Parts: C-alpha cells; structure tokens; sequence
C-alpha cells in the first residue's frame, strides 16, 4: 500500500513513484508594501492569498523496454493534460481536496527524475461536509475548519408556507439575513452559498425569490455563529485548510 | 543495431552516435495567470501547448584525419539546414513522426567532438499510425486510438445519385455538429480534410462555397467514441497523434 | 512490469526498486606480475577470476508508517542473510543464473531509503541453460554454445551388456584425454559429472575406483567442436557458461 | 573508416567506439636509488623498462535492448579473455605490434563508459621486418628501428660446405661470431636469434651444430652494423621502438 495521488479520479501513481511533495506546508501572503522617502517604516496596503503550487517529485518507473517508456509518457500526459481544475489528493492526507490542474515539468538527472508542477487558482484545500440541524431559535454552528466557509441551507417543508428567513444574529440583532416569499409543503428549499443557487421540490432553480439583495453567509473558522430559521432547517458547511 | 535518427529522410547517426535525447518527456503547458491585489488566489485566462525542442546530445565520430572531420561536419551543417519543417524519427519509438527543423548546436570538449543538437517544432505534437473506419448512413462510432484530439478526413466514393451530402457528430440522437455540400454526382470520390481545411473531388477540384452555414469542422476527442452518421456510405481517416 | 530481481526464489524486488546493477560488465584479471631489477619489463606467474561483486542500489518503498518501514527492513534482513550460495536472477538478463549471497549494505539519504546491497559470488561464472547432445560410437563433434569452458556430464542408458565403458576426448583419430570405467551390465543408466567429480549407478552408487590410471575430467572449450566417442550410445549434457 | 584496435587479430572496435588511448607516450624507466645520511646525492644501482600498461578508453555501444546489452559484454568477456600473450595494433599506428594481454576493466559513469586495461610483459612495439643481403666481405647492416634488435641469419647453399660462419666486426677485429660444422648444399641454414634456433634444407633443428657458445648478436639503432659471412647470406631484423 504505497503513496497515492489521486488527478482527476485518476491514481497517477499507477505510473510513477512519488519521493517529495512540496506545496503543503506553511502557506506564504502577498502583501502590497508602500514605501515614502524620509518616512521611517513601510504601509501594507494590500493582502491575499496566493494560488497555489504543489510540487510533486517522482520517479517514473520504466518497463524495461525504451519503447514502453516512450509510450508510457505519452499516456502520462494524456492523464495530465486538462482544460479545467481538478480533484488532486493525496494518501497522506485523508479528508482533504485540492483542486487545481498540471502545469509543467522539470526534467531532472539509473532513471527517471521528474518534478511535476501541479496550479491551484483556489489555495485552499476542502475537507469534510458537515451537516447540523438549525431550529426555530438561536442556534449556535460551529465551523469546524481553519478557514472561513459558505454554508448550504436546506429546509424541507412539514407545514405550509408564506416566508422562509434564515436569520443570521449576534445576539439578538439579526446581521445578515436570506429572506423567499414563494411558499408551499412537502418539498425541499436549497440555498448554496458557494455556487449561490435557489433549488425546490425536486429541483428547479427559485432565482427570483430572493427578494432584496439579501446578504451571503459566511461561518467563521473554530467560532460559534448563531442561526435562527423559520422552519426547522439545516446547515451544510464544507471544512476548509490553507 | 544502432540508435537511428532520421532527418528528412536522411539517416543522421551515419553522421554521429546520439549520447541522449531530451525533449520528449511530460510536456509542459503555458498558462496565463491574472492575479487581482487583495484578492486570493488566481485566475487562469488562456492556456496553450509550447513548440517543442528536441535536444539531441550527440558524439561526431571522426574519421581519423582532421580535414576528414572539417569535411564531415560541413556536410552534417548541409543535411541540418532546412527553411521548411520536416519529419523526425527515432529507433526507439516506432510508429512515430516528429515535424521540425534543426535550430542550433552548442559544442563540448579527447579523439572524439560531443555536440547538442537543437531542433525545433512548430508542431508540438508526434504524429503516428492513421486508422481508416468506415462511416454508415446510420450512427457510427468511431474510436480515436491516439492520445490527443485528431482532426480527420472523411472520404466517400458514390453508389447511387447525389444532391447533398452530409456529415453529422451527434450526441445520441442531437446533431452537435455537422458537415453538408449542395455538389451532387455518381460514381466519383469526394474528400473533407479537417486538418488542412480542404473541399476535394476526383481530381481534387476545390468546393469551397460547400461549407455553407457554419456547418464547422469537428474533431476526434482521445480514447473515446465519435458518433458520426452519413448520407452515403462514407470512410473516415484520421491520423493518431500524441504529446 | 517492472525489473524483477530473484534471490534464492524469493522477489526481493517486492521490497525495494532497482535503480542500477554494477558487478556485469567486462569481467578483469587477478594477475601474478614479477619484476627483477635491470631486467626490462615483467613476467606473469599466475592468472585467475576474481570472486564477483554484484552492487544493486535500490529504494526500499516505504508503506506510508514508519514502524512498517522498519519491520519491511527486519523481513528484507530475513530474506537476505543466508548462510550457503544461492540462485541470483535478474529480468533484464533471462536464461542467466548467478550464484552467491548478500554480504554488506551501505546506506543513504526524503520519504524513500537508498540502499547498494553488496552479494558475494565464490563462483564469478553466470550459469545459462543447460544443452543435451547425443554422443555416438564415432567420433561425435559436441559444440559448447557457452562463452566459457565448462565441465560436462556423461550419461548412458545401456543396450547390450558391458565389460569397460569408455568416453575419449579426441584431436582428429588421437586420444587426448579418455574416461574408463571397468564395471559392466545392460538396462541401466550411467553418470560422470566432471563439474561434482561423482561416478553413478541406477540409484546413483558411488564408483570410486572406476577412474583407474589418470583418465582425467576434460572440458568443453567455448564456441569451438570438442570430439567425443563412446563405446555404447551416451548422452552428453553441459551447461553453457559466461563472464 | 573509424579508428580500430585488434586483439588477437579480432576486431574489438565492432563492440566498442575508443574515446583514447593512453599508455603509448613518453616510456618512463625504473631506477634503483640508493642514497647515505650525511652524504650529498643519490646513486643509481639498476635501471630497467617497466612492463607497457596501455588503456583503452572506449564506450560500448548499446543495442537498444538490455538483454542485447548484457549479451553483447558477455561476448566481449570472451575476445578479451586470454591466458597467452597476443598481438595487439591500433589504425593511427601502422606498422606497429604490441604483444600483450587484457588485465582489467574500470566502469566508469547516457552510455556505457570502460577503461580497458592490457599488460604487456614485453614493452616493445614491434614494426616491419628489414632483409638485408650480407657478403663474404664487410657489408653495413644499419637497423632502422629506434630499440636494439636481435637478427635471423639465412643462407641457402649454392656450393658444398665444411664450416659456414658469420662474424661480426669492429673495421677488422672479430668481436662476436657464429660457428657451424655440419656442410652441405642447396638447403637452408636458419640462425634465429630472438627464439635461439638452427634450421636445415627444409626446416629441421640442427642444435649440436652451434659448436663453442658463440656469442648471440644484436644489431644497434640508428647505426650500421658490419657483418661479414663465408657463403652469401642474408641478415633479417625487425625494427622495434619504445
């Protein structure tokens, strides 16, 4: 049972021997400095996060023949070559995703070295979804992740319906709120906030619904948040690392 | 049994003994990345294949005298020259064709004189074996063996009457793309060429007003069936292509 | 399928991965020189074949936990320490047996262990397959497909009854070496191996006295006839042999 | 038309391309020096040509394959592989011999690098042989070598014979000789003397002939050699250099 990495499904692994995977450790920040002359000190005016750059080190494990490497290559960058982000994990790291796509290659020096240079528009990595019931009152969530996260609601209707909110609060103050004037029974609200979408009964997409620009949800990492909704709801949130 | 390397179909390892050949491994993929102050993360914006470098490391084996040598190298320099790309070709990878030119050479160091080759190719792709499938006047699915996408050459010599003919990539029962022509006659052979854009008849007269809507050009994804459909028994040939 | 390595019938390779085997290329001489004082030049008193040296340099794969490399390691310790010469195979080189045994690793530097595994070979000679020929009442001309002399073995299935069996080793109609052997009777099978030194009977019964006067074990010189004659149909069978 | 060296008259060079050829430049020489505490200098007590080390540089060519590889080595085990001095020659040297035989191999580090490692007990290269006609009068012999040599005398008999001799001389002073009772004619007496033989009319060892340990002859380089025998003879010598 050997290191695996896992490129879009694909166990690439099956191909090559994996030495070194750089890109995981502490995750450095961009920072705008701004500079006057005569002025002591320096002014950030700017911080993000970089995409990220994971480095694979492998060994790609010949066939004995010349022509079976050759071929073998040319499959390996069959496995690679993708136009869109990918599911990139790793054995070592369980409950973790990365997505991103290969980039580039730098050849290295008995065989063959290779450094395999994998991008990430999105730096962090996603991990388990978490699924907590949110009742009538002022029920605390906590964001079981490192970093801030966007949390799915869903309400499937016992009773009839006029108004569905999704109250946000600190305290007894209501933050931020999700407000739908489109009622009914039986059938299942869905309120994504990383793909931003308004699901029903079975499906369909309840766009105009969201009736004033009603603020998008955000759970703060190893913190309570306090949601109270109309009807007996629950909160799917997906654990996030840098 | 050497190592052979051919050049426009002339046999270079007459010339000299190849060392290594670089320039064939995990390509590489160059991205345009956008990134906003402020804002986390990245965004990949355009995304192309590089033109390929073949790097041969190379051992120009003398002939004992030094005019010898001088003279060997002039006509290697003769052989090398090319204004126009040509097809490359290594022993060890058969079933494979490589479309460059020579760029340039970076010499080395005793009764011997090592040498880097660089050749260069537009075409970033080897190019092998073509495969010929037969196309239907019903759903065909046609297998494109290679590992890159292909764009093929549908050919159709006619049985019966003409007065459209059409080639369609459907998805089931949905034509997603499709290719007509207003031209119709028997008993001669017509030829679409995705790769050069070509309209062809028997003696290989150009149609070009054939492509009349933006009925496009369609191409052959890797390691997956393309479901083509006709209007008179047609042949497709299509040529397996790899990174 | 990746390069496999045999030792004592057991896969090592299913413990580590093969970077590169030294120890099989141009074999060299242990060589006895003398020099006297104001005497040009030198002269050799003895010439022999080194022991072999077989150097593979491995990974050990680790089995993600480190308390499963270190027991992987204990078990590779148990499949390696061997006490007596052992069958060495590598894929590379088929219909190829080395004989030896691991004797000293020498250690290495991130999340894989390499590792040069020293095996000793008291025999220095590789041991191909092994070739019958049938040996006739004339001289018989038997061929060592071998690249080294080897030491044959003689085996004959009797007829009719016998006196005295006789195997001479000829120069054209001139006995340069012969084997003899005074104890005669007809069914059974007869066996002199000139590698083990042993006399056989049917049950395989020691007859020592059976090479009587210095009727000396000969050998199969390589890619040349060696001519033979018997004094009932034999069966010759050697084992081709390299450096 | 590539460089070749021949080892017992194989052609090693259809197994191997040769970068260089080290051990055919300047000889060096074996001195014996002996020195005393308090006494200025040192003194030389013997010198001597050490034996010839000559040290093939050469890459083995693959054949593709590794089996083809490890089989190709295995043959080259067994051109290599002698228990008997032979001749050896390189292309660039023409009308040269060395008598040696392959000692070992240094593996060195894309291909198949080898030091190849020939001793010969004689240091001497070996050129083309010269015939010179002798008279029964004092003829100059020059030996065009660079090394002392060791000459074959001929003589076939054109009358009868009694005591044929060849002497050597300084102007007219007998400084070494060769002696031989037995006469006849017709036939050819053969007095070789780097394998020390006497052969007769068609080649039969006449040994007891050699009547008073007459002194074996050398010829001197650069310089002639005056020779004079009683029946027409010829004086065969191979040139040979350092």
């Amino acid at each position: 049972k050997v290191f695996t990495m896992m490129y879009d499904g694909q166990d690439l692994t099956d191909y090559f021997l994996v030495q070194e995977v750089r890109g995981r450790s502490v995750y450095s920040i961009e920072m705008g400095k701004r500079t006057i002359a005569g002025v002591d000190g320096g002014v950030i005016t700017t911080e993000s996060l970089p995409a990220r750059e994971l480095e694979v080190d492998a060994i790609v494990f010949g066939d004995g023949t010349e022509t079976d490497l050759r071929r073998r290559i040319e499959y390996l960058n069959f496995l690679l070559h993708r136009d869109t982000d990918v599911p990139i994990t790793f054995s070592d790291e369980p409950s973790r995703t990365y997505y991103g796509r290969y980039e580039f290659a730098t050849e290295g020096d008995g065989f063959h070295k290779v450094t395999l240079n994998f991008y990430c528009q999105d730096p962090l990595k996603y991990g388990p979804e978490v699924t907590t019931d949110v009742t009538t009152a002022s029920t605390p969530v906590k964001n079981t992740g490192l970093a801030v996260t966007n949390p799915t609601i869903r309400c499937v209707f016992s009773t009839s319906a006029t108004e569905y909110e999704m109250q946000l609060l600190d305290g007894s103050t209501v933050v931020k709120f999700l407000k739908v004037v489109y009622g009914f029974n039986t059938g299942d609200t869905l309120v994504i906030d990383c793909h931003e979408r308004s699901v029903t009964l079975n499906g369909q997409d309840i766009m105009p619904a969201l009736l004033i620009q009603s603020d998008w949800i955000q759970l703060k990492p190893q913190v309570n948040t306090y949601l109270k909704a109309t009807q007996p709801s629950t909160i799917v949130f997906t654990e996030k690392f840098l």
